[PDB]
């Protein structure tokens, strides 16, 4: 009774078939997601503790930030397609929430250019159907679980992380609790 359904995690009443093993959702507009990623480094510490053969997937969502939110989901598709997530995640979060210099799709593009992604490369990707397919994949995944809040993490389409059942007096402890819970669920 150390881990229990309803505490560190909840159980999906409609389990999602064929879902990624560990699926994280976020928005660059999401203040708690900024904390999760830039301050707590949740994705990294979770990934760091996944069993061998367990892949981690991270998807952007549309339902925050209106038009720009949709642009960001497309830009994240570009980031995934090019494999430059580790290059643009920080400046995208800071551009939206710290400096608030990201106000348009062009501003988003500037972040990729500054990170060394060539203009032609970004634009071809941005306009590609491979990227359209990746946008659709992100939307479908979020749709599969009736997603309406971020940050969120799901394990095997069956369990949903519940950070509200964790102590926050110490950041590092919270993070390891979160990561050990994901590991526990992935072995479940
Ligand atoms: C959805 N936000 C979850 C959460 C739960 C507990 C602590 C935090 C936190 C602690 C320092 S920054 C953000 C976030």
């Amino acid at each position: 009774a150390q881990y229990e359904d309803g505490k560190q995690y909840t159980t999906l009443e409609k389990p999602v078939a064929g879902a990624p093993q560990v699926l994280e959702f976020f928005s660059f507009f999401c203040p708690h997601c900024y904390q999760f990623e830039e301050v707590l480094h949740i994705s990294d510490n979770v990934k760091k503790k996944l069993p061998e053969g367990v892949k981690m997937t991270k998807y952007h969502v549309n339902f925050m930030g209106g038009d720009l939110g949709k642009d960001l989901t497309q830009a994240w598709a570009v980031a995934m397609a090019l494999g430059v997530e580790d290059k643009v995640t920080v400046p995208l979060f800071e551009g939206v929430q710290k400096t608030q210099t990201i106000r348009s799709a062009s501003d988003i593009r500037d972040v990729f250019i500054n990170a060394g992604i060539k203009g032609e490369e970004y634009d071809a990707a941005w306009n590609s159907f491979v990227v359209k397919s990746l946008v659709a994949q992100q939307e479908k995944a979020a749709a599969d679980v009736q997603l309406r809040g971020v940050p969120a993490m799901f394990v095997n389409g069956k369990y949903q992380l519940n950070p509200q059942g964790m102590d926050t007096s110490n950041m590092d402890v919270f993070v390891q609790q979160y990561a050990d819970t994901v590991k526990y669920l992935s072995e479940k």
